[PDB]
């Protein structure tokens, strides 16, 4: 049996490769989590096939109806077996898919144009020149939503009602709006990310303060899947073996061209 | 049933109240596992008694007999029913008992008396006049035993034949060693307790360089137990929720006496 990986075009962890038009299947792809899934398959004794997660989200429950979207909804309606991708453990997903042990931390952080006017979260809550949001759908917003910290509840009473929305649908989006705003919109994302394209052309964009919080992505299954012990496994044997280190190097570091 | 918690007495997870001869039961400790035992055992809605582990140690395989010492054996051997300690997950471990999703990030770092001519583990590694050790029992030595990158392997080459022993058998032992011992010898410990030690008097440690690996501590079961996953749910609240966050402030900087 090939496992269906589900996955989400997200620099550095998966993108499409420079000549992917003429390559095939897997070979398309290259990132952290594409150099992750091979080594996750070659020790867990598996062959896969990545699949992108067809309405690209991460994954969060609808209100109404309480179905689940996005990658964890494909692993909880069963369209696919496993998901290796920069997917936050989270104590909801923790409910409805197993995850492993974290492949990398990482916090909420403030992304903004060079020469913006804002050092803190308070910074962005204790003014309103300057607006910001986060990933529109995801944990980032979650953490939003539901934080009782006076900071970021005064924060997610200004994103919640913004008007034009401050909301994005991609990172991709988030980063051009910040680009393109001549300093008037800061973006909330995971550091992760924001230390990635603070690192790549047109290097206008830098990441401000610590992290608002600290987390981990895991690798994720469905609920009671045999594959989830040894993944596991996997996960920390690669983190012993310095593996998951030299693939940090190897995609963010060593692709800096700022 | 009471659950029976089993932890280790180290500054400042667990540590002996000043009054504690005259109090009783979960009242003699304080610290910021005492704290954590708290949190945990009201979102999972047991009763609990903290006992501190009798051999003093967190938990390793004796290679002759076979047996886990520390407290890793007394959840194996069935002796206590979770661990909530500064435990670090690995994968020999995870074989044989259950972690929750980490409740702290931390790395192996250095600790050095200030103006010791040291930067990192590569100068470490480069010269003798300066001696260094770790822990002589735990997942520190053993990241160097079985290391196989170039520099950490160079040391505990170094380390495994120092003579006298670079070794020391408690946190405490190594900090007065590095403290007494003139610039003459470094400490390899986990950045947590270098931080923690770093806002203690007299205030002549520090940290310096960045952690030579990355992991964490989870709050650990016996294989199977039903307070798994519980318990891991308990864990991703409290992360969500703020409380890791405070409790690491509480007991590391709000004391703060550098
Ligand atoms: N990792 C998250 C998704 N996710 C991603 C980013 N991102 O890649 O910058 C973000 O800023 N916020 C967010 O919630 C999840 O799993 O929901
Ligand atoms: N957390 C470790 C134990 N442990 C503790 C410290 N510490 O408290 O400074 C250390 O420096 N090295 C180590 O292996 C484990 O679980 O074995
Ligand atoms: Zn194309
Ligand atoms: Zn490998
Ligand atoms: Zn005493
Ligand atoms: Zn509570």
């Amino acid at each position: 049996k090939t496992v269906v990986v589900t996955t989400i075009l997200e620099s550095p962890y998966v993108m499409m490769k420079k000549n992917h038009e003429m390559l095939e299947g897997n070979e398309r792809y290259e990132g952290y989590c594409v150099d992750l899934a091979a080594e996750i398959a070659k020790h867990c004794g598996f062959k896969y096939k990545l699949t992108i997660v067809g309405d690209g989200k991460y994954g969060a429950r609808d209100a109404d109806t309480k179905i689940w979207n996005g990658m964890v909804g494909e692993l909880v309606y069963g369209k696919a077996d496993i998901a290796i991708a920069p997917l936050t453990i989270t104590l909801v997903r923790e409910e409805v898919i197993d995850f492993s042990k974290p492949f990398m931390s990482l916090g909420i952080s403030i992304m903004i144009k060079k020469g913006t006017p804002i050092e803190s979260a308070e910074d962005l809550s204790k003014q309103t020149e300057i607006a910001y949001g986060t990933l529109d759908s995801g944990s980032t917003k979650e953490f939003f939503r539901r934080s009782k910290i006076a900071v970021f509840d005064k924060m997610w009473t200004y994103m919640r009602s913004a008007e034009p929305s401050v909301f994005v649908r991609t990172t991709a989006e988030g980063v051009a709006r910040v680009r393109k705003s001549k300093g008037k919109y800061a973006y909330l994302l995971e550091s992760t990310m924001n230390e990635y394209i603070e690192q790549r052309k047109p290097c206008d964009t830098m990441k401000v303060g610590g992290n608002l919080d600290s987390k981990g992505y895991g690798i994720a299954t469905p609920k009671g899947s045999s594959l989830g012990t040894p993944v596991n496994l996997a996960v920390l044997k690669l983190s012993e073996q310095g593996v998951l280190d030299k693939l940090k190097n190897k995609w963010w570091y060593d692709k800096g061209e700022c």
